[PDB]
């Protein structure tokens, strides 16, 4: 189907067309993970200008399935924009103890009142379910801390769940973001979604969740337990 605001907000959870505030943000975003999967289980068959933005939204909105980084924050950028945010498109390197290829992870970022935040409704691991300040200063979402450090001219992201010490997720550099990237944009499955105060994630065989900053995390040994993770992550919240 064809790109719909209150199709999307309905498929998310969102009533109404909420003002363009950070309150708003925070919730859509949070929503988003909640009710849209990351799963490449799919991925190859919708292979970015090329593919037009109709295809996606009908599988992920239309259809109620989850996607991938070029999909989801595709999307939501499109969603963030209809809705009244200057959101600006970037790309990343993702901790792969190496970053991997500078463009392989693609988010989003949103000024607002004098502040920059960074979103990403797209990425299959444990990170943010909330917006982050782009700010090294030391920020908490659920029991996890979180801080956007500079180091050798890029940002990164950082993580630290309970029990841990800090993890860089990807990183990324501020000035390449672009509001209008997307144009431009150049075998082990992954699943995952955010729940109400944590995430869940499906990795092969390896299941992790993390609940007010608590991890856990099992090798998935019987078809029917694997079976019953992947109904609970897809079935959506
Ligand atoms: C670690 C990872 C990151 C991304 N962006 C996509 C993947 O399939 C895997």
């Amino acid at each position: 189907h064809m790109f719909d605001v209150a199709k999307y907000l309905r498929r998310i959870g969102v009533e109404g067309t909420p003002p363009p505030t950070l309150d708003t943000l925070r919730h859509l975003h949070k929503r988003h993970l909640m009710a849209v999967p990351y799963d490449n289980s799919t991925a190859p068959d919708r292979l970015l200008t090329n593919v037009p933005l109709d295809l996606v939204f009908g599988h992920v909105v239309t259809e109620g399935h989850g996607g991938v980084c070029y999909e989801l924050n595709r999307l939501f950028h499109t969603l963030l924009a209809e809705l009244g945010y200057d959101v600006r498109m970037v790309a990343a390197a993702v901790r792969q103890g190496t970053f991997g290829p500078e463009r392989e992870h693609t988010f989003d970022l949103v000024h607002l009142d004098g502040r920059t935040h960074l979103v990403d409704v797209g990425f299959p691991g444990p990170s943010y379910s909330e917006p982050l300040y782009l700010s090294e200063e030391e920020q908490h979402q659920y029991g996890c801390s979180y801080r956007v450090t500079e180091h050798d001219g890029y940002r990164v992201v950082e993580r630290r769940p309970k029990g841990s010490d800090w993890q860089p997720v990807y990183r990324f550099r501020p000035e390449l973001a672009d509001p209008s990237g997307w144009d431009a944009v150049r075998g082990t499955t992954f699943r995952s979604r955010a729940t109400d105060n944590g995430k869940i994630v499906l990795i092969g065989r390896r299941y992790f969740t993390v609940e007010d900053g608590v991890e856990r995390t099992k090798v998935l040994v019987k078809a029917d337990e694997f079976q019953d993770v992947v109904d609970l992550i897809l079935a959506g919240a």
